[PDB]
């Protein structure tokens, strides 16, 4: 059990289903093996009927593809499909989100609103829509017609692009042809190029990959900005973690997918019907939470966490999980069959996301309250059902300080400097308190011992004076095993980093140290992490590709994060992934992806499974760039 | 050699490689047996980096997905990803040439004209875009940008897709939510809705796969459109096939791709340079041509078509071609390995179409022909180093008749009653001359004897009084085999299509009856079979799941042929395929496929690899469409 999770909830649970003879994700794994050379190798190709046709890695024929498409050809294209496909998961998230503020602002949704006016201001002023003399109500439509004009082309290229790096890295990207000119359009021209007799250059495709992986990152901040108008800019806030969170005497309901514009609303509905919630016997409401919408409504709304990908199963096992509302995203379908042993009832809500067995509620920003008054009641009922019944709640939960937004982190610092707020954290990285910034970004994955890479480069990090930031999954992983605790920036921060950290805690009236890992939000909110990392290029007046600041899709699965994982790479960073990608069958690709691109963007890719190696690796790069701005290391 | 190619100029060529040690596609596809299981039965997939998870057909496990996807989902999921590459192939070559129409019209690249102005203002109302008062240039921008807008979302839908329909089908459509709302919206959120978490219910994935072929049917009617407006409408025109039309003492330079935008100024540039030609001891410059760029320049110049998709290398193998123009689509890249032995000289025009080897010309419209003229001389160049040396030229070619855009017939048939065109057509369909109406699409594929599907269901249909129109490389199966000579009508067409051919052709002047076959061009230009169904359907007062029209993509290898038989299945015609698709590993996919999709859109797919109880399967859908007519059959 040990083998599968880190997460000793996780491997209470997963004795549970082990007893009860409920699979798991862990044995359809085991049931996978042995898995395909060809396949984890990138070395297969199926765009065409013309056959799936794979190249051995090594030894004889088959060398080459049956159309002639080279190994480096087939695994380019392979990789630049799996970019386009996380670019359009990031971009259909944005574009709802466009559509939610669209049809708030003209009447057409009135559960939706500007809860965040600076936020609105200050996007409209970068993006060059003017504030002064306008209505909050037009000024808001003019930035959500600009937000949809960025899917297409147009005069101007993708400003979620071009408005967010700095002018050097803007002109960079420019300079290798890399702006993208439409998310849809860099998406739709990937998967032409990547269709048969298109493209055959691994250089080439390469290229194009980059430019897509860009257009994934417009729309990751186009995700953020849109979600801190409509919901609330993320503030520090105080939750549990871990299965704990769930309480068997509550309606227990969890909101499971990526997008907020329907859990935000659920969590702001429920606390109202929990008028009606103990009636039915129960306490009140409890939305617990999983994967980045429930992160998203932890960042804003102190909404406890659940669980996280790949043990989000487990939330069901202990069979007090009533609801589970999904809108999409990184959702295991076969929670709709396992509810039929748990009794959990499982509900979705998307036009695009629905899962044979699974309840689907037509969901629409028209009847925001309504569908949610309907949905808590379903939940509220499958709670009635649970009356005077055995369940087995692992009595286990941590402590998690969330909500630093880069507003947050901002204001946090400005207690040191008031005029200068990045001045501070750039004097303690002068003076070695602070050596570098790591991002822990990416999910979890079946392949890897649950929480064990990020925690184990998290540790190695943390005595070693890196201010460690982490969003997703990642930040899911940390946040149940304590890393967002201050209590524990005592047993893991290094002298200089638990300096930076407690100065700036107390500084805040917090009393305390900020917790030993700064938790950003969602995948999409990684956007987060560009603007500060940008801000910071911007004071220094360097690029991105000359900073201490390296990211680690530690455990990566989903194609969201290999897309992520490159547009790390094409603004300037060093990105490890500690997961096989699907490029080891052409070294070409590989030495493209690891060596030649730091002459192109200056990141690069450090592909290490040995999270001891990879944090090692990690260090050095932190250390090159603290030897490239002639600093101590 | 006979089990690779019924093509007796291939069958030379290939004893030519094989004694020269050239390796040929087929020589590929036997490297590559045995081919994978999962992956030709669509029990496959790679969105996760969780492993690539293969489903055993029968048997014990491996039975479902690491992350619970079951077999029909896994099965839609990679379905949905075909058509989405094959929407974003059609959809970037007419987004293409509406940026070459808008480049034009705005005196940006002068090499680009409003050739057709007719067809301009034709498609102008039907948009409604008005044109009586306004500039021809004007109201060219505005169908431009009317074009453009179709890729993303806006107040009307995909007018490519709700203008072109008749409104009974646009009305089926929308009963079911399959218009699209933008070409490159639907392509993205198919991205999405596939990715790993999202979607997963096999129905509503193909409710949405239904959704995007519609895009794709857009696309190609937008590139239709846009290239009779810049290029010229279709008329009738005769010219030779196979490698016959190549000589050895000329410049043999080969069009070769899909889009006309280069080679179209590449026809009409070469002339003027036989005035240079000459020195270089060619008689003068010989502009062959490959695919369905070769059969836009064919349809529209009576450029004699070299040869198509299987056997293309074979051009090359003769050694007298000397250059090679490539824009993009179904272009083996082993062409640039093979120059290298036969000397010729392979070119690249596209910036996201490069192929390792192969020589890039970067193309623009604003220097459409300097390039052009560049290129040429590249091939002129290519020539001298083959001054007094041996070539082999099959010595075989056909006879071809072509032009027969949906104009053309239009008017063909206007000969025989003036105020009523379609008359004729459905008087002889009513009375048993004419049984029904067989489009011939798609591709060839190195797994069926190439042009065996085509050329036997082609016989059949033809003995049996079936109207046969042709396009794309089904069009050059046909055409290479003597599909389009009126002296074959008498050994290959029954009595009543022999009549109604033989009065329509001499009574046009021709002097002779139709050719056997009506070739209506390149692959996008399967929309034109679209018009003229859609037309017949208007005349009758019925949707096109009412009429006996029939599709069959009998050589299907590109993912453009499977959102082509898509989007032939979604507009109620019945739809075959000769080549094994990705769906058999699920029973309830290949149901809906093939049975339960009659119930939503009128139409079915029809999979056979059998090529004669394809036709008689074929057949028997014809007279089922008679017989709900209240006909005789
Ligand atoms: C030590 C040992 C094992 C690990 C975990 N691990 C890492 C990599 C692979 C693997 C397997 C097959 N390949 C094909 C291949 C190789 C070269 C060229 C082309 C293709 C690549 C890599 C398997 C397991 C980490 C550290
Ligand atoms: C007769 C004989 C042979 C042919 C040519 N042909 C047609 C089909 C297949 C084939 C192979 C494997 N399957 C897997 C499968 C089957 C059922 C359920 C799930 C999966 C499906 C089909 C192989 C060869 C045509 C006519
Ligand atoms: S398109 Fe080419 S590389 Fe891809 S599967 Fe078919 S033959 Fe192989
Ligand atoms: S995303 Fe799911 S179905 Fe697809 S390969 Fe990964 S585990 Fe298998
Ligand atoms: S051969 Fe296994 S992934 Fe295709
Ligand atoms: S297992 Fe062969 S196609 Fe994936």
């Amino acid at each position: 059990q040990n083998l599968k999770s880190t997460d000793r909830a996780v491997q209470q649970m997963l004795d549970k289903a082990k007893r009860e003879g409920i699979q798991t994700v862990w044995d359809r794994y085991e049931a996978m093996k042995p898995q395909c050379g060809f396949g984890e190798t990138g070395l297969c190709c199926r765009h065409c009927l013309q056959g799936p046709c794979g190249i051995l890695p090594f030894g004889d024929e088959p060398k080459v593809g049956i159309c002639g498409a080279t190994a480096e050809v087939i695994v380019a294209r392979g990789l630049d499909r799996s970019i386009a496909a996380g670019a359009a998961g990031h971009s259909g998230h944005a574009k709802h989100l466009a559509h939610t503020l669209k049809k708030a602002v003209q009447g057409k949704a009135a559960s939706y609103m500007i809860k965040d006016r600076t936020k609105l201001h200050s996007i409209a002023k970068r993006l060059g829509i003017p504030t002064e003399g306008q209505k909050d109500e037009d000024i808001a439509l003019e930035v959500a017609k600009a937000a949809l004009a960025d899917f297409h082309e147009k005069d101007t290229p993708v400003l979620w692009v071009t408005t967010v790096l700095p002018p050097s890295r803007v002109k960079v990207l420019s300079a290798h042809g890399l702006i993208p000119a439409g998310i849809d359009h860099e998406i739709a021209e990937i998967m032409h190029r990547t269709s048969m007799g298109c493209d055959a250059d691994a250089q080439n495709l390469l290229l194009g990959g980059l430019r897509c992986s860009l257009a994934d990152l417009a729309g990751c901040y186009m995700g953020t900005d849109l979600a801190d108008i409509l919901f609330g800019t993320p503030a520090p806030v105080v939750t549990e973690s871990n299965l704990g969170v769930l309480k068997a005497d509550a309606v227990n309901v969890a909101v499971h997918g990526h997008n907020p514009v329907l859990s935000d609303i659920i969590v702001s509905v429920s606390k109202e019907m929990e008028n009606e919630a103990r009636a039915a016997g129960a306490t009140g409401i409890n939305v617990v939470g999983i994967c980045c919408t429930g992160n998203e409504v932890l960042m804003r709304h102190g909404i406890p966490a659940c669980t996280h990908s790949v043990s989000q199963e487990m939330a069901m096992i202990t069979g007090a999980l009533d609801a589970m509302i999904l809108d999409y995203q990184c959702i295991q379908p076969s929670v709709a069959t396992i509810a039929e042993c748990t009794g959990t009832t499982v509900i979705t809500t998307m036009e695009m996301s629905k899962i044979t067995g699974a309840t689907h509620v037509n969901f629409a920003e028209e009847a925001a309250v309504e569908n949610a008054k309907q949905i808590l009641r379903l939940a509220i009922d499958t709670f009635k059902r649970r009356k005077g019944k055995p369940v087995e709640i692992p009595n286990i939960k941590t402590k998690v300080v969330a909500g630093f937004s880069t507003e947050a982190i901002i204001n946090a610092l400005s207690k040191l400097n008031a005029n200068d707020p990045l001045k501070p954290l750039i004097d303690n990285v002068v003076n070695g308190n602070i050596r570098g910034v790591c991002l822990f970004a990416g999910c979890n994955n079946v392949k890897v011992p649950q929480d064990q890479n990020f925690t184990t480069i998290a540790r190695k990090l943390l005595k070693q004076n890196v201010l460690v930031v982490a969003t997703g999954c990642g930040a899911g992983a940390l946040m149940r095993h304590g890393f967002m605790d201050p209590a524990n920036v005592d047993e893991l921060c290094g002298d200089g980093l638990k300096a930076v950290l407690t100065a700036i805690g107390e500084a805040n009236g917090l009393g305390g140290p900020l917790p030993p890992v700064l938790h950003m939000g969602s995948c999409v909110d990684n956007s987060r992490a560009v603007a500060l990392v940008a801000a910071l290029a911007n004071r220094l007046g360097v690029d991105l590709d000359r900073l201490p600041v390296v990211a680690s899709a530690a455990e990566a699965m989903h194609e969201k994060a290999v897309a992520i994982g490159t547009w790390a790479v094409t603004i300037g960073l060093p990105t490890h992934i500690g997961v096989l990608p699907p490029i080891t069958g052409s070294l070409p690709v590989t030495q493209i992806l690891t060596s030649s691109v730091k002459d192109i963007t200056g990141g690069y890719f450090i592909v290490e499974l040995d999270p001891e190696t990879a944090a090692d690796k990690l260090l050095a790069a932190i250390n090159e760039r603290r030897a490239g701005l002639g600093l101590p290391w």
